[PDB]
């Protein structure tokens, strides 16, 4: 089992939520965070999604029609 810095960052469920937590707990310190929160990962790894989970809310539910009024 090994890893290698190639295509695009991957996270998993239990990783994600271990952020967020994070940041209600800890804060804007992603060093206290990558200290004991997730070690193995990188300060700046873990930033990087910071960015995709505020950019959020894109298009994710389907279209609908609505009361076509007027």
């Amino acid at each position: 089992g090994s890893s290698g810095s190639s295509g695009m960052e991957e996270w998993s469920a239990s990783e994600a939520c271990l952020f967020e937590e994070a940041l209600e707990k800890y804060g804007k310190d992603f060093n206290d965070i990558r200290q004991d929160f997730l070690p193995w990962k990188s300060l700046t790894s873990i930033i990087e999604y910071y960015y995709m989970w505020k950019t959020t809310d894109r298009y994710v539910q389907q279209k609908r029609s609505g009361p076509s009024s007027g």
